[PDB]
DNA sequence: CGACGGATCC
DNA sequence: GCTGATGCGC
DNA sequence: GGATCCGTCGGGCGCATCAGC
């Protein structure tokens, strides 16, 4: 039932060193996370990157917290006009855009070797009341992620709201018609993972692990039982897996109801 | 009339110590500027804090050396996002800032980088890269259109403490502030309008010019000489590169220098002495 | 943008 | 990869 | 007529992009 991620391999398959650290947190509620020492864990954990998802909080609102993290001194939100994300960043991005070029969920930060994509996908909802808003959602983020990576190298993260397969949650055979298990939703992120194309970096270096997740409901202390979803990724075209070092779930990083999730890469 | 910049006075006029020391240096290029031997001026000049204007060069592709810097080990870089070759500045402390900020208000949407905003414990340091007005004033309103946007920013800080504004302000503020003030009045740098400008930042922020305060009819002191016409050689020049206080500041004022004989770039470096 | 040439000032 | 032309802004 | 004013003009630099190879 609980799980122990392993530690960090720092090193790529072929022996270079890891240069880049991202992380990407769904804190549902920046406001409550900072209050609850999210930064306190970003400061420990030092990225060079940091992706929050989920942080309903208005621009003007931002904590002043946020500006004392000088070693990730670059900033970029995107409120949606229960949604919203942040991409914070140690060196400057050359650019950085927002939206799938068509709700606050996507920042695109574009970097010398790759481009970084931070998503909070639409949650399909209780009674898949938003299944279908998901649905295209999915397919113009797929579009959307497409022509980004028949440019670049793709590094894609957050909260994409959907496990994959049924290793990727508790409960499959109860979900399979929940928000984050329909078909309809795993064969998007089937879909997303074939036409981008993309790799989930997790699962490509721990492809029989079970138990990792990413998510608990507050409720029912599902988190303390580890009946959980792993629904935040981090994804990445082909020619960057031979940078891969590690993709990592903090299990025990407290603040929301998802953990972080930490990739290495040897850039 | 060529330019000797008196030697370094480094205590107040009440007799207290120097304890920090800014440089601020336009490098024109950063890569080239480097390649002209400009961090062997930064090791010598060993100053706490140096702020670059003009770096045109992306994050991704700073030389090494500048990772071979160790009393300027917290490196902060803006560059544009669509101009990159363009713009850049840097932001380089032997300490680490409590809070970095880039821009002068959305920078996550304009992404100019020309503003890098460090606070640290007793004041807040603010380097600038000023837009040009252009050859022919053809950017003069957006100039002007900035400068009133900057003043907002650097009024609307909501420290208690005071400011230090350094960097490429891009305008001789006076006559006095250049060698061809008459041939020179429709010419970027020295419109009324940005000079106007200038005096309005002084007025609202309020700032004080720390060199011209330190030195207020002293002539032929400038930071800037167009490569051509071996203008340099001949300190036909203008001064655009200022270091600005705060009122609070000036009694720890200890001086303000041109380093004129500094090579590698179309502007000469300045240095401020506080003592804080 | 400083050099240059040409006009204006007394 | 490298040079040097061109373009653009300073 | 020396000083001064004023408008025009050529051009040094750094870096991106592009063509060529
Ligand atoms: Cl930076
Ligand atoms: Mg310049």
């Amino acid at each position: 039932a609980l799980y122990e991620d392993p530690p960090d391999q720092k090193t790529s398959p072929s022996g270079k060193p890891a240069t880049l650290k991202i992380a990407s947190w769904n804190v549902d509620g920046l406001r409550a996370w900072i209050k609850k020492k999210g930064l306190d864990w970003v400061k420990e954990e030092a990225p060079d990157i940091l992706c929050l998802q989920e942080t309903k909080c208005s621009e003007n609102k931002l904590p002043a917290e946020l500006q004392e993290l000088p070693g990730l001194s670059h900033q970029y939100w995107s409120a949606p006009s229960y949604s919203g994300v942040g991409l914070l960043s140690r060196q400057c991005p050359l650019k950085v855009s927002y939206g799938i070029g068509d709700e606050g969920r996507v920042i695109v930060a574009e970097f010398d070797s790759f481009v970084l994509v931070t998503a909070y996908v639409p949650n399909a909802g209780r009674g898949l009341v938003r299944l279908e808003y998901r649905q295209r959602w999915d397919e113009a983020f797929r579009k959307f992620l497409k022509g980004l990576a028949s440019r670049k190298p793709l590094v894609l993260c957050g909260d994409l709201n959907v496990a994959h397969e049924e290793i990727d949650l508790r409960n499959p055979k109860g979900n399979k018609k929940n928000a984050g298990f329909t078909p309809q939703e795993r064969q998007g992120f089937g879909e997303l993972l074939q036409a981008v194309p993309l790799a989930d970096s997790f699962r490509h270096l721990y492809p029989n692990t079970p138990y990792a997740y990413t998510f608990w409901t507050y409720m029912m202390n599902a988190r303390s039982k580890n009946v959980g979803w792993r629904l935040d990724y981090f994804l990445l075209s082909h020619s960057l897996l031979p940078a891969l070092c590690d993709s990592k779930i903090r299990s025990k990083a407290l603040g929301s109801d998802h953990c972080p999730i930490t990739l290495y890469l040897a850039l």
